[PDB]
């Protein structure tokens, strides 16, 4: 018995018809119906489309049957000719039976169910439904006819596309996967953003330029990177290594509460400041006085009071300097078409003062569509390490600016200046390469917290996260 | 008589062989070369190669004729066969003369000349060269037989690739077009760096997102954009549409200055800044007690002293605040791969007295291979105005960064936040986007100038502009 | 002002519509509407589409615009949106007039005319019509809408299909040409089935078997070839090199009225016997009792009198033997299904007495959807000389016996066994090669003369034969 | 532990290399080489090419590695660097133990080795060997370096290309497999030739002209077909259902010794011709007077007898009218380059004498390059019963007349007229299109008989005929 996947146009009430028609006239998506259900691997094989005699009727006489793919209608009259491109079946169970047998056993690349509402109210949650290709339509038209909700205890997000406007309509095309993942389309699987990642690193690899500095370390890099991540159904927590989601979570309410202090993340188990923070590093930049622990003015300090005089991480800067997180919420919030919603760390006056430049140094804010957006700046970006902490980072900050400022989130644009590898890091890189990506986690943040200073750890729920191991 | 294009790869010393071998080998460079020869518009059509007996006996005797296109072989004893794929002729002008003729008038699609030494010592520089398809080899390796340099009074630069590394040498593709450009192969034409500004105005007028603000002003706006221009053969200065070149050189100079005097331009004839700088403006934003043409710490003051407190457009500000351009420079000379040569507009405390709030917010210098590149961040984007002259203003920076730190200019990386088209623009950039772009031109910094603050308008020559009209 | 073709399906009666809907459904007409319409030479440029308002709406919401080209729909509401895909135009002339100008001047490659009923009776017969691809199908069903009948003076056909059945309807699709013809779609272009005699000479030339024989003469020879041309809309004498129609029609009669005496043809000026019939010849090849021009029981007699005994070409053999061609008349009238309609000059008896054995020695006729084919077996074919001549022998014997027995022509099927080019013919042949072939001419013979015995030259009519120079 | 195929070029004496040279050029076989290596079913996925360091330094510097395939060179230098494209391993067991290994397990759709001697000595005869694609080369130029036979044992053809000359050398493709066959290149499994059968039964079947006859008996025809069949490496006796071979013999033996007598087929168990030489038959066609089993002067008489005057199935014939089987033979050996080596049943004389009209009409032969070829006429053809019996008659009767005439077989071309399936053989014959050819059998002829009359059926030898069931 063969496995199937469905293919199907809906409203946000989930409806798929007005009276036996479609309330929405869409070329992008009759496109892509063509091209996931006709295309293959093999230029031999076909696909099986399987569909309810409502849907045959349904198409136009002159259209059927849908060409390039073998059409097998199920029929209940006790009234439709067979021939090499359709065949009648009594049940989606007995056309599964019948495309597992030859000559359909090899003939068949892949079988797709496209309705029409009787059909997918069976189809959609069966255990041989690998997959869902929903297009997902922003409206609230009239719908007489409607499929069940995905089941996401089942499901889980493999690919969401950047939402498109048509005929006065704004829908995206997310596949779901049943949880290899070998099964989807070719043009599916390749969707998978994590690729934006693996095929950056594989690019620095084979095409950085090679370089050197004082100390005998070598890297391999590129200048000028852009990465363009969706969070609207996945979050990009990346599957091919695991990411350290915690010290990601706990980072950034440090720098949201505005303190420098190493030791506050130290105490909750996150070491990842502690080699800028010790005794013995300050020393050897030059901060003899500077406490174990005290940063300078880094992220938190420039984020809640750029501009201030920095003393030491313990003094009390309550209403110095300029609070560029709370000028962000209120903008987007009150302004939201503004072109200067920007939270910068880089402050030229205190370099001389932090443990550290920042690395991740700018940030701007979009709103469109009822959606924040966020696009960050990096200078400095290790490909091994930093870049998919921070991809976590940013991403988690605009899903809480959205969360607080009453908006979902749209978009996280990752911008790279000095993209490089460790000439250390290219043997475990080439090995991470070898993994395939499994669908990103799902995230959601409590909706009893609408303040950007009352957020813990706790508030944060990721479902589905299963990365490869070490 | 046809008109041909020339295929050859050559070193800085402008060798093409060793001692009848090459002295590289290149499998990128040798599908370049089967690519632009063997592809065609017309899938029925086929190409001509024309080359020297010498060459063609050169060919390892399996891989002759070189397949998919018509074989001129050019002869002179007084020993080789016709076939369907092979023409013998007496010379270049015979070669032409017989393809212009029945049946390669139909079907011979373009003619490629590709050597040997001889041959291209008189193809090269003909008038019937409609182009020459240089591979240019960064290498000093010994060769025997040279081609003439380039005559670029006739020839001038339609594109050049990105460099690559391949069996330790660098190299590029670079296209000269002698001065339609229709008669281009189409993969050469689509490579013309004009077409990724084109294709971004076209994305944002069919995809942007509608909005409005205070005045009833409309938009069409997109978010994270990215566009890499080539700085190492020509200069990218819009052609579809004149770009105020005058003006980008005199305002930058006036940045490097320091000064945020408006008047200083206007003395000049520049009045780009005349509406941020009236008595009427700065009234109308609150600024009273400012002087007209007094635009407060905008580019030049954060450029020389970022921190400085700021009084008026007269004051000394010598020794006060961070020099941004010093510190650049100082590192582009002295720690050339540093993650931090970044010189930012963008500072918080000072926007309130800003007549207007910096749009280019930051820039990333980066060093490879002797060559400068450039990442400029622009929070606001207006496509049909600032884009063109930004692009030509951070390009001319990255080209007098590099000269004054003996250097070459590399590549300047524009990135956009809210990157917009206004909704009255559209149907003016619709009339450029029918316009075909012409070669880029070539720009010239002064040799003897060497030090960044002792530029004029005069330092700077540009070759080969000639635009599309008003 | 850019020039057309139109694209349309008609009834028999020249019928287009029902009630604004098509009396039948034909995928492979929609196929080929398709393919026509959307492919071009250029994988870069695209097609017009002209339409009327009519035939827009008529389009089915959803598949609108046709996808892949530029749909021009001419209006006259004084109501419909201008795209990249979609342009109104006030007139036929206008729509000409904008498709000749930028960006269209490159953009489009070919502009079709496609309906509805209004454009295409001011559209079939405009000088600026280049071509016309009619779907012509085999039904009365009652149409509301007709268009003019093709006007032949100034329209030739190029090709015409091997008839289809779909759907309970028989169709063919013919390309009429207004009289180089490169402006036919390449695939229109190569269906002209001279290419099929071309390529067949071609593919002898390259890849034949080298032989010789006991003069001296050699050749170049494959073995086992067929050709088939379709007699239904034009008749297949060759365009590439001038074919003797008139010895041709001579010779068959000749044939026909059972006469073996070559003086027959000599005294009407028919001289292509006159080698084998001399003095000097029949000596040579021992047959000294034999009277000049004497050829023994050939073609005629054999076709007449099969099995008679010869004795000279004087002889009255009414009554005697087998008269095979009045048998074949009977079979094709009386038993139209017969699987031994045939007629053979092959009597291996008879072989010492033939100045000449027979070459074209057998052929069968076949019927059905009321048309008369023919295949006939030749066991040595002269490609140069003898295969154009006997091309057009069969397909008039095939005409004329189709039109004795109140029947249309079908198909001409040629079989060869030793398919030979002089070595001598080769360098004319490769001349000929490079002649693109004609329409060809359409043969009409007089309605008057029913009786296979009763016709004379002046019975058959050829119009539009015009071949390439000797 | 991945399969894989063998790709090389050999002389007759099995020799593929000069030194370290081929001494020969042949552009098609490179062609072949390269399709059949880099091309795959799936676009995404590519090929390994596993090959002898002395094969890896045969390709000239700039070719390296072969583009397109993953190319895994076996090393024994204790000196050559691994690549994306170019891999080292230490034998030909470890090659294909990494190949089963991810990711190369996904990466790689199939696996050539393509030599050179060494590894080729080791690869081709061992069980993990599927498939053996041999070039063979008609020459005996001197080789250093030669591999084993083939062995036939475990090895028997699929396909065998119609020879083909370039640069003075004849050659062939013959793929041989291992005794599904899907392992085989899409490109490769489809030229068996039982193919051709197999696609002309479903053309008739889907495009058959619709008929009756005066019983009530129903039929799906077309008119004018042709098949050939490549007799050189195999014999095509079709396996998609089995062939009553044994009657092709006992029938053929018969036709050549002149009988017309059914009885001494009854008497070997052979009653094909029953149904034709019943009492019952005989009257139903007025032929009262003739004895049952008296077929009249039928393919027997006419091939040793034809003109002769016929009296019964007992009379002594000798030396009585034309023995065409005698004459073929005679020109085979004497005069081989005759355009009139024919022999023929169709005698119009004799029709109303015959139990049936002959239906295998008429057969020409053709000798080229020491080849008997051999094209057959059948003026009535059911594709399901008669057709493949026919196809193994005339195969057969090549094989015999080649074996007398101290030749090789060629070719059989099958011309059809009225090609015919029966409404009721519809069923039955889609469900045996339903079945995948096997290898056709090999066909061996006794050497001991040399004279056409003194063969009997344990002359001929056919190995390796296992078709699918009844």
């Amino acid at each position: 018995q063969r496995t199937y996947q469905v293919v199907v146009a809906a409203t946000k009430e989930m409806g798929i018809g007005k009276d036996g028609k479609l309330p929405w006239n869409l070329p992008t998506d009759l496109k892509f119906f063509k091209d996931i259900t006709l295309t293959t691997s093999d230029s031999s094989k076909k696909n099986a489309v399987v569909m309810g005699r409502k849907t045959w009727e349904s198409i136009p006489i002159k259209y059927r049957p849908l060409s390039g793919r073998l059409n097998v209608v199920l029929t209940r009259s006790g009234d439709i000719a067979n021939t090499e491109n359709v065949v009648t079946c009594s049940s989606v169970d007995s056309a599964l039976d019948l495309l597992a047998a030859p000559p359909y056993c090899l003939s068949i690349e892949r079988v797709f169910v496209i309705g029409g509402g009787d059909i997918l109210r069976e189809a959609l949650n069966r255990p041989s439904c690998d997959a869902i290709h929903l297009t997902e339509i922003d409206t609230s038209v009239d719908c007489d006819t409607f499929i069940p909700a995905i089941d996401t205890s089942v499901y889980q997000p493999w690919s969401s596309s950047f939402p498109v406007t048509e005929n006065g309509l704004r829908f995206c095309f997310t596949t779901f996967v049943r949880v290899k993942f070998l099964f989807l389309p070719k043009m599916v699987f390749d969707q998978h953003e994590e690729f934006l990642y693996l095929n950056m690193v594989e690019d620095i690899i084979s095409n950085g330029n090679v370089k050197n500095d004082r100390t005998g370390t070598g890297t391999l890099s590129k200048f000028g990177c852009q990465m363009k991540f969706n969070l609207r159904r996945s979050f990009p927590l990346l599957t091919t290594k695991r990411v350290f989601w915690r010290g990601v979570v706990e980072e950034l309410l440090w720098f949201i509460s505005g303190s420098t202090n190493a030791k506050v993340l130290q105490e909750k188990g996150i070491h990842i400041w502690d080699g800028n923070a010790s005794r013995e590093y300050l020393d050897g930049i030059g901060l003899t006085e500077r406490e174990e622990g005290d940063l300078g003015p880094v992220y938190g300090f420039q984020w809640r009071h750029f501009g201030a005089k920095y003393t030491d991480m313990h003094a009390d800067y309550t209403g110095q300097g300029f609070d560029q997180l709370v000028d962000v919420i209120d903008k987007i919030k009150n302004n939201p078409d503004d072109r200067r919603i920007i939270m910068s760390a880089w402050n030229p006056s205190d370099l001389k003062l932090m443990a550290l430049p920042p690395c991740h140094m700018f940030a701007q804010f979009y709103v469109a569509e009822g959606e924040l957006s966020c696009q960050m700046y990096q200078r400095s970006a290790d490909m091994g390490l930093g870049v998919p902490f921070n991809i976590a980072s940013y991403s988690l900050l605009t899903c809480m600016l959205a969360h607080v400022c009453d908006l979902v989130p749209g978009d996280f644009i990752h911008v790279l200046g000095d993209a490089h590898v460790y000439k250390t890091h290219v043997r475990p890189l080439q090995e991470q390469l070898l993994n395939l990506p499994k669908p990103f986690p799902v995230m959601k943040i409590n909706p009893e917290k609408k303040q950007i200073d009352s957020f813990v750890a706790s508030d944060f729920d990721l479902t589905g996260y299963d990365p490869h191991k070490k």
